[PDB]
């Protein structure tokens, strides 16, 4: 009750895998990621579910950043293309839907980013470019884990954070600053 | 990609002074309305309505009826129901019409925002305090690293999942009942 | 400006609902209304505009109050085989509409199909299939695909018929618009 | 067994659309074409059931070329005084549609209001007010209401002019079904 032990427990969960993402994430693969995005004619992005939701938060800060990018399944979407890449965002790498339509993509020869837990997944067997995001740390048993942050929680934070660091890493690349990205965002519904 | 490193480590810091400054009574305040109402809708605008679905997505898989507003099947809004609305500066104004709205027809309102006396917040019956930016960090380097919302849009987001871990533990629910409330149809 | 291919367009479109109402076989209609109407629930589904004609029946059937999802989106929970799956597609071939509601036969749910070609996979496989077509027997098809490409007709002809099915299901069930009203969302409306 | 409702709904439609036919102002067709082409990007709107007619324009929009997007969607950028609004509302009263066109208004955006009341809030601030009515004059409220509940024959006569307005921008500028196949979404579809 009043204490909220599990509350509490949890973001200490989330502070050590914040903490071992920044021990080992593979900033080599990072540096193939951001360069795959940007020799792109055009960025299309796909989850489903949660990570459908991590995958249009990127996407709407790719276009702050002045790419043209798109998510898969939406009204303005045009045909992907053999010059576009395609990321796909997939804690296990075996989301159906996700899969499914990345072996379309491959097909008519979209490139494709994994962003997922499992290096030898469908999804990124598929891939040009594998990035690794862990949801569960070699040290953790899953049935614990999953008790606090059940149904891939873990990964999808994980995901975001990361997604949001790629952000700022490309916005130091090209000399972009906030400003540059508020003069791109919508403001219809919100006001500024 | 020192950037990249940078972002990771104020990140740290922030669920760091999350975890320490959580004001335990008003989730405990939250929690109660979520459980009372008869309905909850959740709405945000932009990146944080994509906070507020993933939320609504979970409330669902914990035995709650749940809607995101706006969206197909979303029902009336009643005085029995609850509304959550995120917007870190509590000034959002689609998220201030349409609580505005929802409080005139009798609704509770929990806001979860960074500005505890923002029009949003004003209106609330449980004011829910998540802050992106910290009290006196350097607001240029910080936004360089975490531009518009971010940090107040990952913060809600983690805090939003441990209130999903502490309504488990009150409800003594583990993962194997949320699967099996949750959809298959696309993710497999 | 006569603007006559809009205006030939109108006429086109009268005589496709005209011949849907000519045509209509009422005993799969019958059908279909039995399988909405002892789900546990209703979910839907269509790929890009036949999935904005599934949710603008997902919204009249909560209207009607019934218990209702759209697959994919965020509170839809599990199907099951106490559930119906309406899925819409003009060719029966949209593939992910078609693996979507194989995935839902093989849980048990009941599949009805709206689809223009009744020996598609969709149609194939599903329970009650109501066929709507987009060209008609005597219609020269490089005509109706200039005025109304990548099966703009199937699609208009499917969602009138859509709402035809929700006046049928109004009647059936003695329910008014001042019954539909109570459930209607109205935060965005007013 | 008869499905009289169903079949009674399929004809007023047809009566409908025939009425659209006949008592649409071409001009203010001519005025909406110009300004979708002298706009730098085309913004589209509606709640609820009209914002799924708006999303299915704006998909077709951008089949025809247009720089086009949805308002609230994840990629559309900021809007300016250079683009157009285009606002779907059969009372010209939604809220949340008449809030977010007026601050395209002081943006300075142009707005072309598709709605059923053309002294309505939305259309007195609109640029283009193309009137497309639900109800027809000697009809009774009540009656229409029974079939067609909560604006649903605004609805539907939307999405037709809509569809007939696309086949008459592809006449004007040339097009066939092939351009727009070419830049369609093939992922979901196959």
């Amino acid at each position: 009750h009043g204490g909220h032990m599990s509350l509490l427990r949890f973001l200490e969960v989330v502070s050590e895998h914040i903490k071992n993402l920044r021990n080992h994430i593979d900033l080599e693969t990072v540096g193939e990621m951001i360069k795959l995005i940007d020799s792109a004619r055009s960025i299309f992005v796909i989850g489903a579910g949660r990570s459908g939701y991590i995958a249009k938060a990127f996407a709407m800060r790719l276009m702050h950043l002045g790419y043209t990018v798109y998510v898969v399944g939406e009204t303005v979407t045009p045909r992907i293309t053999d010059q576009d890449v395609l990321v796909g965002i997939s804690g296990s790498g075996e989301t159906t839907s996700v899969v499914n339509i990345s072996k379309k993509a491959k097909d008519i020869g979209s490139k494709l980013v994994a962003v997922t837990g499992k290096r030898d997944s469908s999804l990124a067997k598929m891939a040009d470019v594998v990035m690794v995001v862990k949801g569960k740390m070699k040290q953790e048993r899953d049935e614990i884990l999953s008790q606090l942050a059940p149904l891939g929680t873990m990964f999808e934070l994980t995901a975001m954070i990361f997604l949001d660091a790629l952000v700022a890493e490309i916005m130091m690349q090209k000399h972009l600053t906030e400003k540059d990205l508020e003069a791109r965002h919508a403001v219809l519904e919100e006001g500024g």
